[PDB]
């Protein structure tokens, strides 16, 4: 097998059916005593909650499932009714992140989206029924951050209030995202420092939230 393979196998054998916060907690210890992998984790994970909290998006789009990590964190705080897409282009990690959703039973309110982000955020408005995201996070591969920011915006996705939350700005890092955001006019940014999950390391997260064109 994979390691995604055995850390999905440790939450099936060691969380509650049903139960999101034991499954993260799952995640986090196997990945902490037996192999790291590169889930945001509870360090960054506390930051997102209070975002999430704050916001109660209606409408969120992942790019970067991996093994559900965040799809989990995420949807088990939205409201009923509320809605998480997340996009995947590895189909073995697609297949994890299914997997993971249903022990967790949040399948109902994510669905998956087994495909590259660049193909698959022009379908949004016309084959997903989207109008514009409350929230994005990205957590893809970090040279995609800016180009998909910047299509995201093309394709009208982006609304004035629109939060973008990234993860990795430090390690592995994402410059000319954060050059290109900080910078700009259409973003308000804020930086939240702590460590890379799992590992006594720096990183952080940046929230960008939209401020139209
Ligand atoms: C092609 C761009 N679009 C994509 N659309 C949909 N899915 C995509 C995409 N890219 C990548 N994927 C998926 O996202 C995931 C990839 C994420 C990349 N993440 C990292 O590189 C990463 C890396 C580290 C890290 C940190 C320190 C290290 F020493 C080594 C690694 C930490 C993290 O938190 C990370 O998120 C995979 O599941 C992959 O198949
Ligand atoms: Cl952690
Ligand atoms: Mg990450
Ligand atoms: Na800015």
């Amino acid at each position: 097998d994979t390691k995604e393979q055995r850390i999905l196998r440790y939450v099936q054998q060691n969380a509650k059916p049903g139960d999101p916060q034991s499954v993260l907690e799952a995640i986090d210890t196997y990945c902490t005593q037996k192999e790291w992998a590169m889930n945001v984790g509870d360090a960054k994970g506390q930051i997102m909650d209070a975002v999430i909290r704050e916001y109660s998006p209606s409408l969120v789009l992942e790019l970067g499932a991996y093994c559900g990590y965040s799809a989990v964190r995420m949807a088990r705080l939205l409201q009923p009714g509320a809605r998480l897409l997340t996009m995947e282009m590895n189909p073995d990690y697609a297949a994890i992140t299914q997997q993971m959703l249903n022990f967790a039973g949040l399948q109902d309110k994510v669905t998956i989206l087994n495909g590259a982000s660049q193909d698959l955020i022009p379908q949004l408005k016309k084959k997903y029924d989207v109008d514009t995201l409350d929230m994005v996070f990205l957590d893809h591969w970090k040279d995609r951050y800016l180009p998909d920011t910047l299509l995201l915006e093309k394709c009208g996705l982006l609304r004035k209030g629109t939060v973008l939350l990234a993860d990795n700005v430090i390690v592995p890092g994402t410059p000319d995202f954060l050059a290109y955001v900080r910078g700009s006019s259409s973003f308000e940014c804020t930086h939240y420092s702590s460590y890379l999950e799992y590992m006594k390391v720096v990183d952080g997260l940046e929230k960008a939230i939209y401020q139209g064109p």
